[PDB]
């Protein structure tokens, strides 16, 4: 779109930073030892990347959505897992706090994660409930002085590293999608237990496991907003989160392309260089135009959010198209690198593996199509 | 992108107009009798659609590029051939006049075509020179009091209806791309003769033939700008023209989609309506998201032109992606209509046929990829 | 696959024939005047092309299914409409006779159409019943000595040229798919009336209209096989018909490819010939490998039919994949021809238009996917 | 095609075998410890899988090419790395021996690898010479009683496990593609040294490194056939090898599809089971029809080889189309599994990673297109 002069500066910051602090030496160590260095996280919160769109009124940074997408893109370009550690407090953890949270809860909960002292997990997915989050099975019972919960959450990002976790349980089992409340649970409490870290294909550096809740008591003073609102809470958080996922799609995309034209300029085979063979140069073109076309897709979505019009469709398109053509791009970049793009030392293979969940998690491409077509066909 | 409040009004105008004046009854008669009604052309120039981006300083309308794209889109949606009769004086005829034309030439030539009295053909393509316009063969010789030309131009839109035609001939046969001048030729003069109207697949209502030049003398006072500049003249006209072609791609696209979701809402087969079958609804989604993604592509290109930064890449992407996904869309719309979308009474078949040149003319998709990749790979 | 030496001979015949009798001069007149020359049909039946798979036991020709596909392919390469006039008596007309017809019915009905004296239309589709042929609305009532019918059929190939027509009507309206009988109706009789010839996009030379039935009485002696088997009758004819449609898919494909590499060898741009630009040569490759891959798909289906195992899935895959990649091929061939491929004199545009229905009629690609997936997931 | 009854039996054997000996427990340990169990290789040679197409005349097994593809497919379905350990002695090692090797050389070299005592690496690729194998830089000098070599080979499968290696060096540096001889070098000799094992994305269990030659002297008695024929030797081995690669393409495809429809039958969302949502069932269909279409592509190529006509194009199409649509399939299968398909315990992710090299090695898809188009346009 068009970038505000402050957002151009932020772009400059996230560039020099993400490029400078995420060295080859480190990122290799993250894949081998699935542990992101706490020192870097602290370093990020110190300059506020953990607080981009939250305003100074609550002790944030006072940026706009476009600044969140800009930082998301420019980070994810260099490393995927970095992006994961970035989106959580900006969007998935700091979302429902920012919407359905009393002033006390925000004082005791949000500012810690913006400054990097506390870590917060957004926990919705169950073994029986994936795309159909409305078909949850975790229960939440009102006992008066506290709430009692009994359930199980799979695929919970960062959870073993998290201190509290926003967990969605079914309060009114009859109302279904109308009867879900949202609670803040201290993961250190009773009954709560974690599953094994899951061995995933990519995005290695951030642990991901199950949250098991066994007769865990949660005080009433730690419930998110109104009772039976939890579902709308999670949707309206999910829109900005999906903007996040499309944002990292576009990041790692632009990156794998940059590595693409670099290798294609440098490698020679028939006396010509690779990039002077028509098949390749056209292929580069094709990738470039999709990437831009759709950069414009997602930029537009975020600008809508910033000007307060509903972005529920526009974001869904952004996540869908961005992640899909990201995968197409990542693959093609392998193919330009040729054989060498299959060895782990060439950065393009880590990308190719990373960019695959992008079409699954945060709502599959199918769920995206369901939202969009369902929005265009109502009569 | 974001639309200026005047451009929203223009959108309203071109909508009510194109919708109101291009009735089924007429458009059917245009396909049967390959003749667009002069009365409608006059009607268009009377409200200035023939003069959108040319400023009031020269007797134009004072709009911006985004207003040219808006009108191009909203017209082309309803009828392709209408768009053709629209882009000519706005972009292809009024371009080189606006750039490399003396004040006298513009007084005697441009204002007529803005008011619809004169018609001007942009003639570059030869039988031997297509994508490679630099390999022209029409010659132009300096005799002192006039220029003498000898050549032949194929595929010249509107030419039998045109009064003068901007014709590019080779002056310095040795310089090639560096030695091409541009001349204004009265088509009524000596030696000049026209070929047969070509029977094309779609875009029926506008005649298209060869311009044959046989020892035709042209006065020196009718040359475009400097000698041997003609080529750069034609390129810099071609950028805004390509914006035009992408503009009509996006128009007829949005239209065939609108007909798409309409038929899919109305038709019933298994008791359900068509649109409630998952394959279709998802298909609608896919088409919609590409179309928007890329609407954002071309809107962005035009905004760049309006703010004076070079749009030579951005436009090329716009023409490429827009026309290609337009064809994909047009086809899919046939497939939703099912059998009925194969009969001429259903508007979708005229679209499907129209939208096919979009990837060929104004520079093929291959030439587009050549420009783009060649721009990204220079080292 | 591997062709039996007699089938190679048949390939030679249909090649030299279709090439020699279907000249450019004729086919243009067929497009302009939507009338195929009766003299050519007679000429075809005289050498037996009207009777390929019907055996000499009934006075047919004694070929195998692979011989029907061979003639279908080699004809369709040269002209689409020829194929339409070819498949009808081989598959669509001679099918239900061959399954559920007594020897008398075959004596009075089939031999005429094998020798080209009579013409038979296969009429199933209604305005309300397309893909869902089971939701028919045409009725058939038992009066003892004859049946009484009241309904309406759209999109009936060749019908205004046909002497009798196999019409599927609902006898037991409650049984639905289980309660449909098939009757032979002489179109010259009472009540029978035709709709307008439909103006279709391509495949021009064969009329196609509605068959309107208003209290038309039909004798019992003209019913297909047992009562209420008709639906399975029509399905099992539809399988070999679908083999037909894939056959012409593969035909027009080979043609448009042959024009593709021919034009690409002959035309030169920028000094090189077209075919020496890497993009084109690769494009040719891509079309070729798909085409072959899937030629092998369809040859195999027909060979299965010849060795008597059920070919109901395999044919469905053949029709689906063959028709879709046929369209992709046809388009790409236009794009190689460049601008010239948009004028009707270049054969590639007639192909491009013909090959479009291929994915709709004889069961859409969607119906194909429904059949195939429904066949693979039953456990 | 149509399988000879002995080849159906062989299909049964390789199925029950690959299924019974390659258990989940083992294959996980192979990924973790990049070492395939020697006990299994011995077990395979004991039943002759190491000698499929080599005939009993030389102490082989007497199968046909179709039997090599059958075992390749049915093995690769279950595990990719198994296939790698399978194709080497059948095609890549036993190829050049079979063409340009004297009976003594075959006595001392081939029978060991058919019985699994010795291992032979096919070493052609250099760091400067990939697709352009003709631009080699390894040298071979004639000293009379032996040859002296100095060069370097990257990406040599199985090399650290191999006892001898067929190495292609340039003898006449001026003749280029016409001046390459092929030699057998015992890897335990002098000068010979190995590079590091390369960390590849998938196909983990088989080591792959550089073969470094530093003034290694090789006796004349170990040269392949006539001098300077070696290149055509290596090409004509590469054709059957490419048939191999397409064979495993088709294998891992069938596997990932089988996991696809299995998971899609068992998993239920929103109340329905996965497979009863139209998008999925159609997706399954699409993968299936392509897979079959092209299974037929490759079966046919191998049958041609068995009946002795040149299969150089047909195999190239088979490798190209087979590997590409294999990747498309593998990915889509991930997407059906949803989130769970991104964790290593679900077999589909190992497939997805394995099937990626398939389009690069044994000649890239680009080299395939170059061969195919170059074969179709020569006139
Ligand atoms: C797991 C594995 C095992 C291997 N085993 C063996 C083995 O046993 N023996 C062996 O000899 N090799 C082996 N190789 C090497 C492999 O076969 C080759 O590397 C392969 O041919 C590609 O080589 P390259 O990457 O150097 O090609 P590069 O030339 O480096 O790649 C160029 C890229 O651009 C494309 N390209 C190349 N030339 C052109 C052109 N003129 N026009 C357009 N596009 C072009 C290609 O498609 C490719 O994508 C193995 C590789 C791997 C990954
Ligand atoms: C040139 C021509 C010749 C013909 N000749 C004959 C002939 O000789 N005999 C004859 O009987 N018919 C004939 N037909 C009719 C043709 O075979 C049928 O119309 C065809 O089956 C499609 O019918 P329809 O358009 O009504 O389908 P519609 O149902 O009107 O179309 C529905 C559309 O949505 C899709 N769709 C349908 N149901 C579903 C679903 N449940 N889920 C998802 N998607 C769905 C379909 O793919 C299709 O694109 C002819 C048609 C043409 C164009
Ligand atoms: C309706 C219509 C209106 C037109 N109006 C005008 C007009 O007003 N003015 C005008 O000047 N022209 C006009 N044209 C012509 C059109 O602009 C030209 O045809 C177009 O620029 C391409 O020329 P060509 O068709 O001759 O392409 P050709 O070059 O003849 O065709 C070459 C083909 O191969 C590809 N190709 C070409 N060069 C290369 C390369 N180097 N590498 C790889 N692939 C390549 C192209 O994609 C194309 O498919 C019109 C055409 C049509 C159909
Ligand atoms: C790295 C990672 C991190 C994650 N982090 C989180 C997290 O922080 N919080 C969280 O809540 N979840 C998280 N998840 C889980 C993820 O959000 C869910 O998996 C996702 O929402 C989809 O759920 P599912 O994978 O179970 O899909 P499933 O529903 O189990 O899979 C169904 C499959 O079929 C398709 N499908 C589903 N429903 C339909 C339908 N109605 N019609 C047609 N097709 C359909 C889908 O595309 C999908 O491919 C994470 C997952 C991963 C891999």
């Amino acid at each position: 779109m068009y970038f505000s002069e402050q957002n151009k500066m932020i772009r400059k910051l996230a560039r020099d930073f993400a490029e400078k602090e995420l060295t080859t030496e480190i990122l290799d160590e993250v894949e081998e030892s699935g542990e992101f260095p706490q020192e870097i996280l602290d370093k990020m919160a110190k300059f506020g990347f953990f607080g981009i769109k939250i305003p100074k009124s609550l002790g944030g940074s006072g940026g706009d959505h476009m600044s969140y997408v800009i930082c998301m893109e420019e980070f994810a370009r260099v490393s995927g897992v970095a992006s994961v550690y970035l989106s959580s407090p900006n969007s998935l953890a700091g979302g429902p706090l920012l919407l359905s949270g009393t002033e006390e809860q925000i004082e005791k909960y949000l500012k810690p994660i913006i400054t990097g002292k506390k870590k917060l997990a957004f926990a919705l997915t169950e073994p029986g409930a994936g795309s159909d989050a409305g078909g949850m099975s975790t229960t939440a019972v009102d006992m008066g002085d506290y709430y009692l919960l009994n359930g199980r959450k799979t695929f919970i990002t960062m959870a073993p590293l998290c201190d509290d976790a926003v967990i969605y349980a079914k309060t009114d089992m009859s109302k279904g999608t109308r009867g879900i409340s949202a609670f803040i649970v201290d993961l250190k409490s009773e009954g709560v237990s974690m599953g094994k870290n899951e061995h995933k294909m990519g995005l290695i550096g951030c642990a991901t496991s199950d949250i098991i809740m066994e007769d865990v008591k949660v005080p009433k003073e730690n419930r998110l907003g109104e009772v039976n609102k939890g579902f709308s809470n999670a949707m309206k958080t999910l829109d900005v989160g999906r903007l996040g996922v499309a944002s990292q799609s576009i990041g790692v995309a632009q990156g794998a392309l940059d590595e693409a034209i670099k290798y294609a300029k440098e490698r020679k085979q028939f006396g010509k260089r690779i990039a002077d063979f028509q098949a390749i140069a056209f292929m580069i073109a094709d990738m470039a135009t999709k990437l831009e076309a759709a950069k414009l897709l997602v930029y537009n979505a975020a600008s809508l959010m910033d000007n307060k019009k509903n972005a529920t469709k526009e974001a869904s398109m952004a996540k869908f198209y961005a992640s899909e053509i990201c995968n197409e791009i990542c693959a093609k970049a392998v193919q330009i690198h040729g054989g060498y793009g299959y060895i782990k030392e060439y950065k393009v293979e880590r990308m190719y593996r990373d960019c695959r969940v992008f079409t699954i998690y945060e709502g599959t491409s199918q769920v995206q199509q369901m939202v969009i077509s369902g929005m265009l066909l109502k009569k």
